[PDB]
């Protein structure tokens, strides 16, 4: 669909079966999801936002359905402030910005 | 324009008078602008995100031309790692997210 940025452009995400409230960050290179359980074998890696930089569990080919939409990539699962879905995601189901 | 995310969301700003590259960042609610010595006055004050926070300058009322678009708002000006074009100007340019 078409999201306006009026309010943050929160989406519902089903991963690891769960579904959860996470959002679409353009400037997120990677999809950074809360500490959770995931199936499936991870990697340390260590990723920086604004503030800094924090460890993380790299998670790939993960299946996770983005508002209504499949996708299956690299899911980071740490210490994140928020759920945000960045752009290794986002371009598997289409989105672009427009303006 | 349409801007895919393949690559990082960069676009040329204008803001006190310097040419920037910012980063069109939907998962940022504020405008934050790399160290630069704006005139004006401001008053502190504390964003985060992954990592942690960074102390900022909060100016208000600043110009900016995003992509050849004008807009006028609250920009942040402190020890950010990439210049990030927020929600409070993205609206303000029409920017939506579409797929
Ligand atoms: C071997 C390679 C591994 C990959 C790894 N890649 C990265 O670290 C890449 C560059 N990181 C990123 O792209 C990360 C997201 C995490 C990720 O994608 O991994 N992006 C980001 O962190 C971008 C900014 C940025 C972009 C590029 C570089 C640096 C910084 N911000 C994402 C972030 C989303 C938020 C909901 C948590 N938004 C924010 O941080 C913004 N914050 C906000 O909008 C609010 N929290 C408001 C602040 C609080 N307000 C207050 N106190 N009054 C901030 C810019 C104003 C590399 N570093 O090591």
């Amino acid at each position: 669909p078409q999201i306006t940025l009026w309010k943050r452009p929160l989406v519902t995400i089903k991963i690891g079966g769960q579904l959860k409230e996470a959002l679409l960050d353009t400037g997120a290179d990677d999809t950074v999801i809360e500490e959770m359980s995931l199936p499936g074998r991870w990697k340390p890696k260590m990723i920086g936002g604004i503030g800094g930089f924090i460890k993380v569990r790299q998670y790939d080919q993960i299946i996770i359905e983005i508002a209504g939409h499949k996708a299956i990539g690299t899911v980071l699962v740490g210490p994140t402030p928020v759920n945000i879905i960045g752009r290794d995601l986002m371009t598997q189901i289409g989105a672009t910005l427009n303006f």
